[PDB]
């Protein structure tokens, strides 16, 4: 497993494109097993331009994401999901702690990027 701290200038990309790379290093075939991306963070906006991040950097592997839902929980938080083919699945949620997105990978956290 392998956390990261990005300074918090790192545009979106450079994020995104952290995070597969230290999945590739990490488990090499994470592409044929079960794969969740979870993107959360306090401001709805910083947490869209990542999640729409990995979409783009997930597209370039090759792996197709769809919006199946947006949504708002009781504390009016806001939140989607996404999935592709092979349970890939991008979650999305508003949320106080600080920025992160993290790869879990057959049920373990592979990857932690905190901003």
């Amino acid at each position: 497993a392998i956390k990261i701290e990005i300074p918090p200038d790192a545009p979106p990309q450079a994020v995104a494109d952290a995070a597969v790379a230290a999945l590739r290093a990490a488990d090499p075939g994470a592409a044929r097993r079960r794969v969740t991306f979870d993107v959360t963070g306090p401001d709805a906006a910083r947490v869209q331009a990542l999640a729409d991040a990995v979409v783009a950097a997930l597209e370039r592997e090759g792996f197709k994401l769809e919006k199946k839902e947006e949504n708002t929980d009781a504390a009016g938080n806001a939140g989607a999901k996404y999935e592709g083919e092979g349970g890939l699945v991008l979650n999305v949620k508003q949320g106080p702690e600080a920025l992160t997105l993290k790869i879990t990978v057959d049920g373990r956290t592979i990857v932690e990027i905190v901003r």
